[PDB]
C-alpha cells in the first residue's frame, strides 16, 4: 500500500507519501537507514534470505507477512514485493523496488 526503494544493501533510498501515516517515520528519519533496523526479531532471518534471492535472480520476490517496527516501537504487519535492477555496465544494483502491502 506504500512504495519504498532500497540500495543493494537495504538502505532506504526513497519512501512515498503514504508510508508515514502507516509506519510513523518521517522520510528524513528513515532514509539512509537499513531495513534490517526495523524487522521483527522473528522475521529478520527469513527476510534476509528473501533479500539474497532478490539480489541473485532478476525476478519479483514476495516476502512472507512480517512485522515492521513503527516509530512508537510497536509493530505492523507487511508483505512486500521486492525486485532489484542491476546496472548493465557495472553489474551493481541501482535500486530495489519495494511494494509494501499493509495489514
Amino acid at each position: 500500500m506504500f512504495i519504498s526503494r532500497h540500495s543493494g544493501e537495504g538502505k532506504f533510498l526513497f519512501i512515498d507519501q503514504r508510508a508515514t501515516l502507516v509506519i510513523g517515520f518521517l522520510p528524513q528519519e528513515i532514509l539512509g537507514t537499513s531495513f534490517y533496523e526495523y524487522f521483527h526479531n522473528e522475521d529478520i532471518a527469513a527476510l534476509m534470505e528473501s533479500h539474497k534471492m532478490v539480489m541473485q535472480v532478476p525476478e519479483k520476490v514476495t516476502t512472507q507477512v512480517y512485522r515492521f517496527r513503527c516509530k512508537d516501537n510497536s509493530y505492523i504487519q507487511l508483505q512486500s514485493e521486492w525486485r532489484a535492477f542491476k546496472n548493465p555496465w557495472t553489474s551493481e544494483i541501482d535500486y530495489i523496488i519495494a511494494k509494501n502491502s499493509v495489514f
